[PDB]
């Protein structure tokens, strides 16, 4: 919910920017559209339909702009962290490529292809989800992480 928005730290709302940032690459107005969506999809290896980005878009554009702001992505973000689950299992297999059940560097870096984000910005998030200092995010640290705790 809308205020729920304001139980997150300053920390956790400029890192949920960096990652809005990545999806409005080249958009227009700086919000991000099916387009948009898209692209980030397709960065990660997926190959979805139209009706899927619109179905998405849709789930989290509440004043039916056709867009989702930051504000929108925010108040989307919170809903998930308070279904997830799956959502959360198939992004970290988007990242997880040889199914080894961990997410090295160097499936981290999959976010600089046809990229605003840098290899300092990924060697620290690694950092961020790493919690047993192995150089690798496991499921479990995956899901602390985006869950917060
Ligand atoms: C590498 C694969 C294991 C991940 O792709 C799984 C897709 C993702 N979904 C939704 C989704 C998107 C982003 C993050 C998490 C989940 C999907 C939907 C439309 C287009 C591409 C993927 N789900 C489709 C139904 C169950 C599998
Ligand atoms: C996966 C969770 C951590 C966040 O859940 C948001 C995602 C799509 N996101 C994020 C996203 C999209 C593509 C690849 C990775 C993450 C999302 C992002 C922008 C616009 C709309 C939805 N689903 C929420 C319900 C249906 C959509
Ligand atoms: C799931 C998306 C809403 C973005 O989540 C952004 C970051 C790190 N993502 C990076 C990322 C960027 C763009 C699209 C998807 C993800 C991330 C990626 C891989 C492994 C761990 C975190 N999370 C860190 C703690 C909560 C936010
Ligand atoms: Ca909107
Ligand atoms: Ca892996
Ligand atoms: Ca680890």
């Amino acid at each position: 919910y809308k205020a729920a928005v304001e139980q997150l730290t300053e920390e956790q709302k400029n890192e949920f920017k960096a990652a809005f940032d990545i999806f409005v690459l080249g958009a227009e107005d700086g919000s991000i559209s099916t387009k948009e969506l898209g692209k980030v999809m397709r960065m990660l290896g997926q190959n979805p339909t139209p009706e899927e980005l619109q179905e998405m878009i849709d789930e989290v554009d509440e004043d039916g702009s056709g867009t989702v702001d930051f504000d929108e992505f925010l108040v989307m973000m919170v809903r998930s962290m308070k279904k997830s689950e799956e959502e959360l299992s198939d992004l970290f297999r988007m990242f997880d490529k040889n199914a080894d059940g961990y997410i090295d560097l160097e499936e981290l870096k999959i976010m600089l292809q046809a990229t605003t984000i840098t290899e300092d910005d990924i060697e620290e998030l690694m950092k961020d989800g790493d919690k047993n200092n192995d150089g690798r995010i496991d499921y479990d640290e995956f899901l602390e992480f985006m869950k917060g705790v």
